[PDB]
């Protein structure tokens, strides 16, 4: 079997039938895990590992950016850092803080490798503005340089341990005002002002950039359509001007900022998204499996598999004891607050 | 399959020709070897050298097999769809145009750098020289990425990272720094008369910047006077006290040349020396025969710690057959930035 489009999510620390029968559907691509799924490193392993028994070709996401935005805190998970920490300590010293970054992505993506999991959709490449409230101290620096940098940096970290990344939210969710959880924000800048600054990172980051997930938010001198349903954003910008050959995942179609759910997977797919998510309504999701309207797949399916964790990971009971591992971890406590 | 149990030795050493003869395989079934480096004369074409590491990981299922693919004047496999990789100083002057870009570029070139090798069955290349342009070496030369150690620093990460989307590990080299002084430890006994606190200023902050990014180190044979009488690949003070010690290095080390003439300061007891100094694994290229006395002469009893070091310098994860890589977006990608920036 080969991957669908839909990333959603399973209902709750072990899987039920209902959940084998969504993972068995030709349409679903992918699983994402919130901290309602985790109530210790055991029980996690275990139910990793009975998804991908349902479905051998599934990958299996989870939010772990640290400081406001990390699902899995407890049971030796390794509580990181909000990543405006990181810009902060460039200030002081720039090649610590590229040092520090490797290690909090290697931490970030050996935890998750252990019990199971593919990848952390992270990093946030919005730029530092202080205009947004959604992503405040999870942006790493106002420059896009030092974003781009620190963000290679974590990258890079992840790639020791097998994991690939995802940065987010394309073009830039950093000097928009309003939350796209709840509301619908506009930007009102050119569209050279926003890929002087905001879109940088995502072309210097080069190969270094492995997936993007677009913003809800509606760009309105560039597309009256919202990032991840603009076919202008997706495809003249990302694919086209930059080259781009990543995997795409649209933001949550359950937030308000994309709204049928349906209707919404359909449009963000055929904008240029290669998986779509759909969080927190498995039944919904379900419709979604069954109404989705037929596309050509072939290419969304090559960055979809190229997104699976690469090469064989420690379980805890060896990464524990690993050098590295212990290394990184005197880092942080080190040079972090 | 492997029938026998075996464990990784402590020598790299190399192979007679482009087809293994019952002499190699003996040599690569030695408890002692755990190695094998390849040179140009190892390359006739990718069909012939892609079967000459299979037979040899068919004798010894653990083996390290490595290749000098810097880059500009050492790379030793340049035909057959072989990318011909720039100089890294190229990447530094590409840097005093264009930072960012530079960055970009050099993660395209490791990331080629590995694919190729990884098409052909090779685990790493011993790369990046994180010597300092000084000017003053002869031997270095064009290797160096730069003079600026911070420079060094984030252009070999860069390049670290692109041999890391490969699954392929790197090796920085030549610890403390060969940058600085003037001979070449090929063919006399370079000296380096700085302080250490000079030392650890410039020549030493790549291998404490990299942390985690850098996987292993190849220190100089080379003696700073101020530090230690005895050459740093040697020296228990450069590889315990600053580089296991001070620096927290947990990859592998493994010693220069042992046939260069610098390392004359007997084959065998120069490999005892390196080892008991902090090596977890030594060189000894173009002189088998040599190699095969030091396996059977060698008294060091390696650790777990070693071997674990010298299993995780091996290449991770599937790689690409060389038909499917020169198709794939992303090394096409890799190739048109390299043709475009360099020019
Ligand atoms: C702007 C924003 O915060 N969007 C988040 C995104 O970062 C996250 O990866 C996704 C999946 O949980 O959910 C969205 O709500
Ligand atoms: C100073 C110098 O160039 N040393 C080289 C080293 O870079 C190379 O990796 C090794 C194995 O071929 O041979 C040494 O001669
Ligand atoms: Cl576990
Ligand atoms: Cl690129
Ligand atoms: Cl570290
Ligand atoms: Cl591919």
């Amino acid at each position: 079997t080969t991957p669908g489009p839909v990333m959603l999510d399973v209902v709750g620390t072990t899987l039920s039938r209902d959940d084998a029968r969504r993972l068995a559907h030709p349409n679903t691509g992918g699983v994402i895990l919130f901290a309602r799924h985790f109530q210790n490193r055991a029980q996690l392993t275990a139910l990793t590992d009975s998804i991908r028994a349902v479905r051998e070709d599934i990958l299996i996401a989870v939010d772990h950016e640290g400081g406001r935005v990390q699902r899995f805190r407890t049971d030796g998970f390794t509580v990181l850092p909000a990543m405006r920490r990181l810009g902060e300590l460039w200030d002081r010293d720039v090649l610590l803080a590229t040092k520090v970054a490797t290690a909090v992505g290697y931490i970030l993506a050996a935890e998750l490798r252990a019990c199971g999991i593919d990848m952390s959709f992270t990093p946030v490449l919005d730029l530092d503005y202080g205009h947004s409230k959604v992503i405040g101290d999870r942006a790493f620096h106002r420059d896009p340089r030092v974003v781009t940098l620190l963000a290679k940096s974590l990258n890079h970290g992840l790639s020791l341990a097998g994991m690939a990344n995802c940065g987010k939210h394309f073009p830039g969710h950093g000097f928009a005002e309003a939350d796209s959880h709840v509301a619908l924000p506009t930007d009102d800048r050119t569209l050279d002002a926003i890929l002087e600054q905001d879109v940088a990172p995502y072309d210097w980051l080069g190969l270094s950039l492995a997936a993007v997930i677009p913003a809800h938010v509606i760009y309105t001198q560039v597309d009256k359509r919202p990032a991840g349903f603009s076919r202008v954003w997706l495809q003249d910008i990302l694919r086209g001007k930059l080259g781009f050959t990543g995997a795409i995942f649209s933001d949550d179609l359950s937030m308000e900022a994309a709204r049928t759910l349906t209707q919404a997977a359909d449009a963000a797919l055929a904008a240029g998204c290669d998986m779509v998510l759909v969080c927190n309504q498995p039944d919904a999701a379900e419709v979604v499996l069954n109404g989705l309207k037929a596309r050509a797949s072939a290419e969304s399916v090559r960055r979809i598999k190229r997104m699976r964790a690469r090469g064989k990971a420690l379980k805890w009971d060896k990464l524990i004891a690993q050098p590295e591992y212990l290394q990184a971890q005197a880092l942080l406590s080190s040079a972090l607050a």
